């Protein structure tokens, strides 16, 4: 797809069997969704850093598909207020900005 | 351009005189940048909300020119500890994410 800014680019994606909504974020260097169940072991990873930090779990090799196409990369899960596709999964699926 | 996400998309950008560097942020509204004069009759903005909130100055109508594509926009000027180029900005200059 081809996706203006005049809104927040929110999209549906499947992830863990389930559908969440999501914001893709090219400011974002992660992706970050709330609380799920996702295979695989994972391991906390503190995140943010400007006035603190947050505690997530990183899960790596998830696959994810958005809009229809799908992607394999690492989903950190937990307490975020705002759901956002960072830019490691949008690299995965050849998500560029173009003017 | 066509820009990539496996690094952070930062740009020079043009304004008021100056050269400066700003991340291009599809998950920013706005657009908010570092101390600097700006032309116009400016009024304080409270920004942010998650967690508390930032005075900045709202200053509109401000010519700024990205990767040597003009604008016209509000830029809100004050202590962010990130320059960004937010959604307001980008639709002016046409970006848009494609995959
Ligand atoms: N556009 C990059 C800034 O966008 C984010 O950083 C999203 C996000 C991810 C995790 C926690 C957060 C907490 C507060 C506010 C945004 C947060
Ligand atoms: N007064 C505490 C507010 O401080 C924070 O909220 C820090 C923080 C932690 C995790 C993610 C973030 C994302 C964007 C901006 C700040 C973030
Ligand atoms: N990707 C959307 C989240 O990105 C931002 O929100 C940029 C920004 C703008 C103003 C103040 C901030 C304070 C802390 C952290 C990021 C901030
Ligand atoms: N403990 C205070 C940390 O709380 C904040 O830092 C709130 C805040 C104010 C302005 C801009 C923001 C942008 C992103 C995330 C939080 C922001």
């Amino acid at each position: 797809p081809q996706i203006t800014l005049w809104q927040r680019p929110l999209v549906t994606i499947k992830i863990g069997g389930q559908l969440k909504e999501a914001l893709l974020d090219t400011g974002a260097d992660d992706t970050v969704l709330e609380e799920m169940s996702l295979p695989g072991r994972w391991k906390p990873k503190m995140i943010g850093g400007i006035g603190g930090f947050i505690k997530v779990r990183q899960y790596d090799q998830i696959l994810i598909e958005i809009c229809g196409h799908k992607a394999i990369g690492t989903v950190l899960v937990g307490p975020t207020p705002v759901n956002v596709i960072g830019r490691n999964l949008l690299t995965q699926i050849g998500c560029t900005l173009n003017f």
